[PDB]
């Protein structure tokens, strides 16, 4: 796709502090610019939309290649449009906005420059940020991660995408969306179905998948960290069933590893440790602060911070696992205890560490379950599943809760704010702000 200004794009600034193992942090200044998803989507040369509901214009788009040429991604308003706001090192989205259409949620990239995303290499390094959950529902998931995704959006790859990282092109994850309308320079026309639960979005022929660090997903229920490997660790193309994941038929026979080794403490038996209230170790009705660790050896580690106490991942028993640090043992232990072979036919911790050593952007969204409702992460699921059934329970939220259309009426007003966004060697985000 190629980029129009019927309607300006201002990239809302964002600042976040980068640390030295010195023990100094200094400031630094970005901002996030909205997926290519979300934009308005029209003819290069009228106002004409090319994607309109769930469908495209089957004059205007006959096929991928024909539909990138004739159109372009427009601008977008922030604030009035999509509920996205951001004061200092804060950044708060809104749920749902409404504007001349309903907008649920957003999917922001932390960008360098104003035509590119910044890039973090999370090997031996800490990521640390605060956050406030205490408006987000079961059924809902504000999101902080990272993905291997090009730094111009994939410009330099497909000379078709003009747009770039300034307009948020180049998505990509270890489900391998298929629901993006643009991928690898050309439109997703091709195999596309509209969704039937779903009047704004639909399932093309291909996706896009690339390997992924789930860092955060989370309500004020509960949270999970997540570490996704790839055969191919950077942004590749997928065709049809042959990608796996959410969005298509064989859910395993993609490259790319859509379950993770998955860290969820209410999942893995402490249901005390993280929830709305004084009688939960870590209160999601008051901000708090998580650092996440990517030691050298593959193993991720995590502390908590809540009114100036500290709390280390809580510790977990699972098989013959014991401790509180994301490894391989852990990992092993888990896929045979819970059932499953996704991660470690992926290559497990050792393949991810190719994706950590390299380049990842920073994401940060808010978003509905119109697959599976966020039982996955906040309730019992399968929900035919009982509570005897190892690594069912991954939170106390209703097995009927998360409805999209349900919660999208009933809690508009939801949102997340995350902030003070630090970075830097392991051991050093602690230190002072500069
Ligand atoms: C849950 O974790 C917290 C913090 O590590 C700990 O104090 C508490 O004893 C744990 N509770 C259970 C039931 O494991
Ligand atoms: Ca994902
Ligand atoms: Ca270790």
């Amino acid at each position: 796709q190629s980029a129009c200004t019927l309607q300006s794009e201002t990239h809302p600034p964002l600042t976040w502090q980068k640390c030295s193992s010195g023990g100094t942090c200094t400031q630094q200044t970005g901002s996030v610019v909205i997926d290519a998803n979300w934009r308005w989507t029209h003819a290069t040369n009228s106002s004409t939309n090319c994607y309109d509901g769930n469908t495209w214009s089957s004059t205007l788009c006959p096929d991928n290649e024909t539909c990138a040429k004739n159109c372009c991604l427009d601008g977008a308003a922030y604030a009035s449009t999509y509920g996205v706001t951001t004061s200092g090192n804060s950044l708060s989205i809104d749920f749902v906005t409404q504007s001349a259409q309903k907008n649920v949620g957003a999917r922001l990239y932390l960008m360098a420059s104003d035509t590119t995303y910044q890039e973090f290499t999370l090997l031996g390094n800490e990521f640390s940020f605060d956050v406030d959950v205490s408006q987000l529902p079961c059924g809902l998931n504000g999101a902080l991660y990272f993905v291997s995704m090009d730094a111009d959006g994939g410009v330099s790859k497909y000379p078709t995408n003009t747009a770039g990282a300034k307009y948020g092109t180049g998505y990509c994850d270890s489900q391998c969306p298929r629901d993006l309308k643009f991928i690898n320079g050309q439109a997703n026309v091709e195999g596309w179905e509209p969704s039937s639960n779903n009047a704004n979005t639909g399932i093309g022929g291909h996706g896009s998948c690339c390997s992924e660090m789930n860092i955060w997903e989370a309500n004020s229920i509960s949270e999970a960290l997540t570490p996704h490997p790839c055969t191919t660790v950077g942004q590749e193309i997928c065709e049809g069933d042959g990608c796996g994941g959410t969005y298509s038929d064989n859910r395993y026979g993609g490259t790319c590893d859509p379950d993770g080794c998955d860290w969820n403490p209410y999942r893995l038996g402490n249901t005390s440790f993280y929830g709305p209230g004084s009688s939960f170790t870590l209160d999601t009705t008051k901000k708090l602060t998580v650092v996440t660790q990517f030691e050298t050896s593959g193993a991720i580690n995590r502390y908590y911070v809540q009114n100036g106490v500290t709390f280390q991942q809580p510790n977990a028993e699972l098989g013959s696992y014991s401790g509180n640090e994301l490894n391989d043992d852990y990992c092993t232990a888990e896929e045979a205890e819970f059932g499953g072979s996704s991660f470690s036919d992926k290559g497990g911790l050792t393949q991810f560490k190719k994706a950590t050593s390299g380049g990842m952007v920073l994401v940060m969204s808010l978003w509905d379950d119109y697959y599976a409702n966020m039982l996955w992460l906040d309730s019992t699921y399968p929900t035919n599943e009982t509570s005897s059934t190892p690594g069912a329970v991954r939170g106390s939220c209703s097995t009927s809760s998360g409805v999209p259309a349900q919660v999208e009426s009933q809690s508009p007003n939801a949102k997340v704010t995350f902030s003070n966004i630090k970075f830097g060697p392991i051991g050093s985000t602690g230190n002072p702000s500069g």
